[PDB]
RNA sequence: AAUUGAAGAGUUUGAUCAUGGCUCAGAUUGAACGCUGGCGGCAGGCCUAACACAUGCAAGUCGAACGGUAACAGGAAGAAG
């Protein structure tokens, strides 16, 4: 029931005094499939030990989701560094479909079906960033009325 | 009941993030070309030279408008084997 993935491994470089040196960056989303989405960087100096660390840093690092039925509530736009994004929440608008990258973390967030376009900027590593910023400002009937008395 | 509706990726760098152009994945067509080609249904078929045109048809009808008889088939009368 954990439901990890990984998005994007690769592969970085640093230039030392005798040549180069490669160093390989995973990052992962995990999440339960109902809220919960995590994601995790992680960098090391060969691919599994990479999908490794960002694992372990995506278990931890976790954020709830407040979802409908199977999908999120109201259109929300989350933007990180240059990466716009728009979801929308396709009320029961069949399949998850999303850009590379934030199929992901909706897939393994727990919502089904949503509608999305990511705008500006579409490096992996912002896109979410700009998923969870989205999603974690996306709140629900029963906090509005929370906060606003009903 | 009559709008259930939105995907990205490759490439600037030793690597990065951003900007930014180029390019690809889709759908379409009065299409052409290449290879191949069994049947049917429904459609479509000079986008160019509003260039030049052989030949055949594409606008005739009415005698219940009229004088009339060129034919065709009868009618009447005459003459002949």
């Amino acid at each position: 029931e954990l439901q990890e993935k990984l998005i994007a491994v690769n592969r970085v470089s640093k230039t030392v005094k005798g040549g180069r040196i490669f160093s390989f960056t995973a990052l992962t989303v995990v999440g339960d499939g109902n809220g919960r989405v995590g994601f995790g960087y992680g960098k090391a100096r060969e691919v599994p030990a990479a999908i490794q660390k960002a694992m372990e840093k995506a278990r931890r690092n976790m954020i709830n989701v407040a979802l409908n039925n199977g999908t999120l509530q109201h259109p929300v736009k989350g933007v990180h560094t240059g990466s716009r994004v728009f979801m929308q929440p396709a009320s029961e608008g069949t399949g998850i479909i999303a850009g590379g990258a934030m199929r992901a973390v909706l897939e393994v967030a727990g919502v089904h079906n949503v509608l999305a376009k990511a705008y500006g900027s579409t490096n992996p590593i912002n896109v979410v960033r700009a998923t969870i910023d989205g999603l974690e400002n996306m709140n629900s009937p029963e906090m509005v009325a929370a906060k606003r008395g009903k």
